[PDB]
């Protein structure tokens, strides 16, 4: 008898995802399809990259080696918006909060504190067969905060009337930063 072996391969990784053994005669057509496998994983995420299985293989009139074909895929991809999930937990999105204390000028508190926040988005890529988003660059260079008037204390004048500050897209972090009130 010969023996054939269908590998069904991930290419991207080169990992075997499967393989299939057939035994036959010589010269009978070897009664395979690679269709059902192809659906199988590209129900997986996967996408067909290259059938090496020929129409119509015989089974070979070779007794000391095997009939070995691939089936390699690629991982599929499609394009995502910021909103979407990742396997991974990565998001499309971020958001920064910019802090303003108020102090007097020994450090001790005038007023309560404000913020404001930014959100910066980015687009991806999802991978069907791990489900994870590669996340591109973010779509904003920058953000603005939202202005915040300083409070008017009787008697006193703050060193910034209204903080207007931006956040850059690689920021981990908003701004934080004080305001202080001197005596008229
Ligand atoms: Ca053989």
């Amino acid at each position: 008898m010969q023996k054939v072996h269908v590998q069904y391969i991930d290419g991207e990784t080169d990992q075997m995802l499967r393989q299939d053994d057939l035994d036959g005669y010589t010269d009978e057509t070897i009664p395979y399809s690679t269709a059902e496998g192809i659906k199988k994983f590209e129900g997986d995420g996967y996408e067909l990259f290259k059938d090496n299985f020929p129409a119509g293989e015989k089974f070979d009139n070779d007794d000391t080696n095997d009939q070995f074909y691939t089936v390699i895929f690629k991982h599929h991809r499609e394009n995502v918006d910021p909103n979407h999930s990742s396997a991974d937990g990565t998001k499309g999105t971020k958001t920064l909060t910019e802090t303003v204390h108020y102090k007097y000028a020994n450090g001790t508190k005038a007023a309560e504190d404000q913020t404001a926040q930014v959100t910066f988005t980015r687009n991806g890529v999802l991978d069907d067969v791990t489900g994870i988003v590669a996340w591109g660059k973010w779509n904003e260079a920058s953000q603005s905060y939202k202005a915040l008037t300083s409070p008017t204390i009787a008697g006193y004048a703050p060193s910034e009337a209204v903080v207007k500050r931006s956040s850059n897209s690689d920021a981990e972090q908003g701004p934080t930063l004080t305001v202080i009130y001197t005596a008229d």
